[PDB]
């Protein structure tokens, strides 16, 4: 991870390392601070899986002492373990049984993919997109003892520039 | 169907016409009266996936004019429009938007597989299976317009011996 | 067949008997007319794979005395023999070594899915995927000795739904 | 099945109507003789995956009183329930708990792929290929109670085309 | 870094298996290299036949014959080659093979990865056919492999998985 | 990849760390020297997918820079991140904008499978295969700006030791 950048220009790109594949198995692959391996955190308590690939952004820090962790919403699975270069354009702003939880949304960049060319905020994904997204999260650990968690709400692309800009900040 | 059975000493072991496989990708495919073809009802609207193969008992109707639903939990996926011999062993019973529904759940015989000799009552399946199961059917239409459900609760084997024995006296 | 309708109010939908799966294992179905039974055509001959689930919707007559051909773009793979109810939004225009040859592009409706609310016409698909569906049908038979094709162009939804009409009242 | 031919040019050709899929799920689907669905006849009982695609020809009838079976040694897994037309090339003459058993082994034609241009008898696989082949027909049944198979050895392709004619001859 | 990953957290009751071969899937038997820490094709297997569990080993264990720990996971999920996950041992396959002896750990993920095993305490405690499957697998496996060979002994329990596990870590250091 | 061999007794066999594998995803992956991870390079942009696992030796280097790549014209999907040790049989050569290319095509060896004894040369290989390869890369960037390919011609195993022996002392 040392060696890996934030991104290339950051926060308008970064790269984000996947720990969890979009659908296929509900499992919840989470990378260890301490060997860089792929730990399995659990497997999902409920019958859901990811709406997108999961994972976080190196050499981030948010108030709350995790890395950013970003959900990309594309349609494609990638390998846990791969990083992938993206374009932050929103957040999905909840509350859970931890306190804040703020997560960024991203599209893969033109140079990966021309499928996202007009996708520019999180507001030009479709609406149901948005909706099982929220869902999920809100969903999720329903049977996961003493786990739940709120939707307060989304915020613009802007927004996560700004967040994004705050933990990298945080880690120096 | 005309030339498929009920089961071999129905309601101790019923056929069950698959519809949807378990995992995999969303999409409730549902086998078409008139035509006998699958035809693809809706993809889900939320970031779930099926807890177990589902489909139905031909030649029962229930109450409100279908046929008796099967959840089988067994752990692979079947291919839609194929026909398993399973053994029901409980019944979740529910309430939606439609009034009450009921679903059978069932295990393959041990024919199919000696995997669940020791599964004689939904009572013997793991705890979190049944949750799950229940909190698939509460939450997958969450994002479907209009549509609701609610958990009333279980019963026992003999209560779905007894809910089939009723929908094949009534088919006929 | 005979019991599987055109569509809800055709040219507007139609119901499409899908024959091969978007992506996966490069196999080309193909209904038997007279048996109903999916054959396999062939392997396709290059290293490609359809860009869309491809079917035909029933009781439609082209021209040359086949059923109106349609690729679907959405994202999600299709089980060969089932029906999906899908919205027309344009026509490809082609050039085959057996003649003229026009396919449907078009999108599953609301009803099956939110995800292409937005999704009029083939114009509003991203330019990427027209591209890759033109390169695709451009190229597929590359390697089969006598096939080839060629691109004429794109009309838009108002051609695809007087094609549809026409290649109906054929039928009759 | 009534409308599906025994092949064009029988035996030298033969529709093979896939009843399981090569690797994939231990799922051993079989069509039924006077439904036409295919049933879940059971999971496989030990971890083993077919070889090949497996399957029966229409309209034969051997001694035993089944149809022909046949074993189709590609490389890509086939849809249950689809039908294929492929070359004859050898036998696998076998012993098991119900007498005598004989698998015919097969290609695709060169019309369907020419990958298999340069294999006319069942020795032109690879040696390996072979003894998978035999090594799964003797074991794959080793956990089910009561039964057993022995191989007996291997018939060249003028034995396969005699063996399909007379069960051509015997359905009539 | 293998260096970093711990045993387990309380073992030999728990011990994490970095994982080599997928349970079902493609007959592919990636082997972990020493020396690199990178998964190499060791084989595909000689036989029509898949694993029928997760399968790899745990790491800072040493066995007389040199091999860290080996363990069979029986959950029904495919688990990515290269991965870590915690178990809990209950139980062992003991085999003689071409290369001696052979004794396998079988495994199932703790609580906290899945509530699904809860009444899992003991290899007996999983379905007979399974144990059944997993013998004839590797029993069978390597049939086609030249000069390879297994013999099944039969199951030993919870208990001898916790004493081999415990001398292997002993072993290592 | 410090402490990964170039091979056992190169170029006769060489080990080849795999980027992407065979059919699947779309998605070309890349490992970075300076990290060592593995990156999505970007999704094909044409409905393509690799007729091989294709990777690179390490410690090689080519007169413009970059490691010697390898097609493995085997047919089960690899793991992206796994060493597999295979046996040069021949070279693709090419020019593309980037200048002289060529691919190394190789086979797994005999420790590994039985099923490629008799494949001693590329043009041993169904003549399909190599065509379907060549007519992969010439064509699978053709919907990249600026991108393009054209196939010089095959050359022998001898050529492809040779090829890698001065990759070999290049790195040195």
């Amino acid at each position: 991870i040392k060696e890996i950048a934030v991104g290339k220009n950051p926060p308008e790109d970064v790269n984000v390392i996947v720990e969890v594949s979009l659908g296929g198995q509900p499992i919840k692959y989470e990378m260890d601070k301490k060997s860089g391996a792929l730990f399995v955190d659990r497997f999902l308590y409920t019958s859901m899986v990811y709406p997108g690939n999961y994972g976080f952004v190196p050499h981030t820090l948010s108030e709350d002492g995790d890395p950013i962790d970003v959900l990309i919403c594309n349609t494609r699975p990638l390998l846990p373990g791969c990083v992938i270069n993206v374009y932050p354009i929103g957040a999905l702003i909840m509350e859970d049984d931890g306190g804040k939880d703020e997560k960024i949304i991203a599209i893969p960049t033109p140079k990966l993919t021309q499928r996202y060319n007009n996708i520019h905020d999180y507001t030009d994904l479709p609406e149901i997109t948005l909706k099982q997204i929220e869902h999920f999260f809100e969903h999720y650990k329903d049977l996961e003892p003493g786990k739940w968690a709120k939707i307060e709400g989304w915020r613009d692309k802007s927004f996560a520039h700004e967040l994004i800009k705050q933990a990298i900040e945080r880690n120096k």
